[PDB]
């Protein structure tokens, strides 16, 4: 099956654009990475920013992440991210989400060998 490492880029991680250029962003990305297939995932988040450059941030600080797990690190930079919010008006398989473009530190979770992200738990 896909592996968590891949499961995060694909859900995560949108380096062919410098940032979200309009407001249906996330109805085409939500899509596209088939994150809508089963359900609508309530809320998700892309970075637009190096695959090298995110899998080095677990290499930086490290902070416990929101549920108490203490292998959660922060960004030492702040990165161009767009976060995605179900609206409502949003209803299966049509699901509908509001972009918003921002430039915050990510903190993500880390696992294996390489030691890599595989979860992403939140902007600040």
């Amino acid at each position: 099956k896909e592996t968590a490492a891949a499961k995060f880029e694909r859900q995560h991680m949108d380096s062919s654009t410098s940032a979200a250029s309009s407001s249906n962003y996330c109805n085409q990305m939500m899509k596209s990475r088939n994150l809508t297939k089963d359900r609508c995932k309530p809320v998700n988040t892309f970075v637009h920013e190096s695959l090298a450059d995110v899998q080095a941030v677990c290499s930086q600080k490290n902070v416990a992440c929101k549920n108490g797990q203490t292998n959660c690190y922060q960004s030492y930079s702040t990165m161009s991210i767009t976060d995605c919010r179900e609206t409502g008006s949003s209803k299966y398989p049509n699901c509908a989400y509001k972009t918003t473009q921002a430039n915050k530190h990510i903190i993500v979770a880390c696992e294996g060998n390489p030691y890599v992200p595989v979860h992403f738990d939140a902007s600040v």
